[PDB]
């Protein structure tokens, strides 16, 4: 607590804080999370910003962070040490510009339980990407080097993925850097291509798909589309004795109904046609009391609240809606 001056911070405290900098950049995550957050209390108890701290003794980390290339390096060493570079640049002020060979690297790795670590250091770098593109210290410096097309390209390819984890990654990334029409057309067409297949959408798709429409009225008639052939033939009928919480066409459909939480803000079309449709699923599915169909039509209704409203209120005189 009654640490002073930069040069009481050096000699012992100055090992310390080097202790604590080549154990940041640790295979471990719990290692390096306890060094982390270590750091900052360091930091905040002798009242001096963090990068003041460690900017004297940061070659002990320079000299193993950039000279060994990831490919080479294991795989936990690959995901620490880009964690290090997350956390390091998360910062103040601190390398300029040598950062953009790992940048490269990392979209190159990016490009192409092991399936778990891939999808962590694949999220890592997700991360990574949106923070490094984020911050506008490092965007000026890489204006020339036109990466940052390459990142919103990178950023769509991982959005056309199949893992949601991923597909929740780059939505953030996506979100983060939102604060490019013509990429944004070219990469959305394979999507529109995806949308335009009829009971051939995953539920991964459908997320992917919210999450485009959070950055077209027809694309909710073509999800009524997809709904009615989902709908009809014989998926109420068998579902009436069947368990509702784990059957994959059940799920399918709530994505689908979900997916109209975030239609766009004019009045929706089809509205009285969805909840009609709402109370056939209800109705040949032998259920009164609960159905999971009434949540995903909760925030429907809540975001576009009026006209939900009267449309309830003028059909006050009948019990079942």
């Amino acid at each position: 607590k009654e640490l002073t001056r930069n040069d009481v911070f050096s000699s012992v405290f100055q090992n310390l804080v080097s202790s604590l900098i080549v154990d940041l950049p640790n295979a471990n995550e719990i290692v390096r999370a306890t060094a982390q957050e270590a750091l900052r209390t360091l930091s905040e108890t002798t009242q001096v910003p963090i990068a003041t701290m460690i900017s004297p003794c940061k070659h002990i980390l320079l000299a193993p962070i950039f000279g060994k290339p990831l490919r080479a390096l294991p795989f936990q060493m690959q995901i620490g040490n880009i964690d290090a570079i997350t956390f390091c640049m998360g910062l103040e002020n601190s390398f300029l510009e040598y950062n953009e060979e790992l940048n490269r690297l990392v979209q190159e790795a990016l490009a192409l339980k092991t399936s778990e670590q891939l999808v962590r250091l694949r999220v890592v770098c997700i991360q990574l990407l949106s923070l490094a593109i984020t911050k506008p210290e490092f965007a000026a410096a890489q204006q020339r080097s036109n990466i940052r097309v390459k990142i919103l390209v990178v950023f769509f390819k991982s959005l056309c993925g199949r893992s949601i984890e991923i597909i929740r990654a780059a939505h953030g990334g996506l979100k983060a850097v939102i604060d490019p029409k013509e990429l944004l057309q070219n990469g959305l067409r394979p999507m529109l291509m995806n949308l335009s297949d009829h009971k051939k959408l995953t539920v991964a798709s459908l997320e992917a798909l919210s999450g485009l429409l959070k950055l077209k009225v027809g694309i909710g008639s073509k999800l009524l589309d997809h709904l009615l052939a989902w709908a009809q033939p014989r998926t109420l009928q068998q579902l009436g004795s069947q368990d509702l919480e784990n059957n994959s066409t059940v799920q399918i459909i709530v994505a689908i109904l979900d997916v109209f939480h975030l239609l766009p803000p004019t009045a929706h079309k089809f509205m009285n046609d969805l909840m009609n449709a709402l109370l056939y699923l209800e109705n040949n599915l032998h259920r009164c009391q609960y159905s999971p169909f009434r949540e995903p039509l909760a925030k429907f209704l809540d975001r576009f609240p009026d006209e939900s409203f009267e449309y309830f209120f003028n059909e006050f005189s009948k019990r079942e809606i």
